[PDB]
């Protein structure tokens, strides 16, 4: 049988910018999409810590080194400039190997400083 | 074998505009075929519809409509979630080996006016 | 590529129960079950025609005949007995085939009277 | 090849009582590690939360709590949508080829009182 297994996660980012009209894609810093393992175009889950809203989107790859958390488009409606959320992937493969399954997991502080 | 599977933006209609959406007396959405083309999306393919301008997020699946129509119609219980005049995002997403997604590039079609897909 | 592609739909069942303290499973008649394609602990997608609700869970089968579609346990925060609701699930399989594939639509009328 | 792949209920803890939920503090969702084992359910697999006293739905991922500990902690976001005290229902969905799915036997634990597991 094949499960579905977290991926990687970012861990308590802050949202810095959110547009509902002029930009519509989902974007963050590079280096963030590389720590957790997560791909541009890749299927996420946002999780609001500060509102509670969750929902799925897919992400782009922002600057690296912008520590840029944009949530644009229809997506604005969920999250806005401040809040505290958290950004997974997940990935399926066969029971045998989810069983010793790791996922990337990165944290973070203050401004977007990940530790 | 047992390769990690990525869940993938296929392809995406961007900012279309919603063009019918009953309740009662329709069931299926569905999109001009134009459309579906453009965004590699499949008749009865699972779909994520995201409404920009009222922020409700929905899965469903679409039929196709006459090409040239520039349908998108939103019927059936997802009536709820969208009206006429509402632009919204509609998705579909694929799986993949990992190999194969880091190097993926999804089919976008982008929108204006009167559904008028962008060159 | 694998797509996810609809494998059936009871369109427009009437709930016929929704008891959330007592009863925890939804519950459908097996011969819409079979109708449909829709097999016992597969998931589903349920669509509230009424209120708009939309949900995912699993059903099992409830007798042959009885024409039941019953929501419950914490489902039942989200149905009443009345409702109309559409019940769909979805498959997976290569773009190749999915292409051509055919989803098994089940319509209804009435009190659950399959056409 | 090419076989249609079902989505079937994996396993279930049903009405496992939630016993902490720390929005700010903590993040992961913890389940007793013998919980996880008689549901068949992974640390790190996705499930379901089906919460029987609000009627909130949601998605998250789990980690094993101490065996025997009984905890079943929903940190996080996941605390906007449980409290300690709610009843909840925690599934896990896995995929499979239609035949196997047809005599497939999902992994359902019950639970009564202080998150003990019925026999
Ligand atoms: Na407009
Ligand atoms: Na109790």
């Amino acid at each position: 049988m094949i499960r579905t297994m977290l991926q990687g996660k970012l861990h308590r980012v802050k949202v810095t910018h959110a547009d509902l009209h002029y930009e519509g894609t989902c974007a963050i810093d590079q280096d963030f999409l590389d720590a957790a393992g997560i791909l541009e175009n890749e299927a996420i889950d946002i999780w609001n810590v500060t509102n509670g809203k969750r929902f799925s989107t897919y992400a782009i790859a922002a600057e690296r080194g912008s520590r840029i958390i944009s949530v644009n488009g229809a997506a604005a409606h969920c999250a806005s400039v401040g809040d505290i959320v958290i950004i997974a992937s997940f990935v399926t493969m066969p029971d045998e190997e989810a069983r010793t399954w790791r996922p990337n997991v990165a944290y973070f502080e203050g401004d977007n400083e990940m530790k």
